[PDB]
């Protein structure tokens, strides 16, 4: 009645703990594999720009000599870096439409697209859920469907992105990608409808603004 | 089960993006300015020499500074220094011997590199002298028990050696900790977890 608060936020606070252990565990796992790539490399640059100090009166040519040494082990540091942090990123939802453009195109698939009320800004978190749940929504179509078109909808309504995705096919079986999608999206307090009617019509909406 | 897999898998990707950023700014920027000042400090060897070498002080700095907080979150990290040794172990092994492991957290990092010195020599004895063709690593109530097991011969004399030899050093160092170390029919080792 009104203990369903104290409840809902014993509930909110062991979701946080949990939260901060996994989080936690991944940023130490993250830890470990940057000192095992940069690690040495970055002990050999202080190393080298220290001998290289050293050199600049003693023996300038040797130092000139370690100090490309350092360049180039700065240069293939960044690298790796640049590397990782496009790895650890995600899916621009743009980039994802063109993908399932190309995917709908090779399973014979009308695509029914238009720009409409495109989000005015979106997390970046919250735009890969929905990049990865588009992905799904169309791998689901093409896979199940025997849909001849499929509309795509990418709306910002009210204080939510809702995408939908629809075909014309015919749903298969009765009550995996479905949960998974749900899932995701309830975990952003958003949400996944299903409507199998007139062939399958998935709405999922996240929060936004 | 999987209910709480995925969930944890959404906040460690959250977790993940997160990091991205972190590098892209801090990190990245860093490695930039090592790279522009090493260049110019070598610009300036022979035109101006005070300015290179306080250039080279400087990507000293951010170099020394770069992975500090990486390595803080290692530093603290429990578990690993054995967890190398396991990996090191296993490569011995293959390169001379069919190792028998399975995983089954808590110690001290002195107590953790105690063990990691006597599983080393353990495996050095196996294949310097066992010509065997098994590693067990439990937590036991306060102690973290140490098994290696080989199906070769045991080739030790009447005495137990002494001095120079490592069936006497890890006995020592292990009941220095409040360890043991027990013995060849067909090695035990423990150490208390915090102490
Ligand atoms: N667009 C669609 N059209 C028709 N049937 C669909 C559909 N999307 C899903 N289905 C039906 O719902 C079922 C469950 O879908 P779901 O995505 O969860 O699993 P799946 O069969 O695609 C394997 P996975 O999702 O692990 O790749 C499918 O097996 C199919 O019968
Ligand atoms: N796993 C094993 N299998 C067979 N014999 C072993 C063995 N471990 C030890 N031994 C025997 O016990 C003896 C004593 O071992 P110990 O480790 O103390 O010295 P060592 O011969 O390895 C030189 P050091 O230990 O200084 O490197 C060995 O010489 C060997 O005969
Ligand atoms: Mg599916
Ligand atoms: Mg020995």
């Amino acid at each position: 009645r009104k203990e369903r608060e104290r409840l809902e936020e014993k509930l909110e606070d062991a979701n946080e703990r949990i939260a901060e252990l996994v989080k936690l565990e991944e940023r130490q796992r993250i830890a470990r594999d940057l000192h095992d790539t940069l690690g040495q490399k970055l002990s050999l640059i202080g190393l080298k720009s220290d001998l290289a100090r050293k050199l600049i009166y003693k023996d300038p040519e040797q130092a000139a000599r370690e100090l490309k040494s350092v360049q180039q082990t700065a240069r293939t540091s960044l690298n790796e870096v640049r590397k990782i942090v496009s790895s650890m990123k995600g899916i621009r939802l743009k980039d994802e439409l063109i993908n399932i453009k190309q995917i709908l195109e090779a399973a014979d698939i009308m695509f029914i697209y238009e720009e409409e009320k495109w989000p005015e800004n979106i997390s970046l978190l919250n735009e890969n859920i929905l990049s990865m749940c588009l992905k799904e929504a169309v791998t689901n179509v093409v896979k199940h469907s025997q849909a001849k078109t499929c509309r795509v909808d990418i709306q910002q309504l009210w204080k939510e992105v809702v995408i939908t995705v629809s075909d014309d096919g015919t749903f298969k079986g009765e009550e995996h990608g479905l949960l998974g999608m749900r899932e995701r999206l309830e975990f952003a307090n958003g949400s996944l409808h299903i409507d199998t009617e007139n062939g399958t019509k998935l709405t999922m909406a996240i929060p936004n603004n």
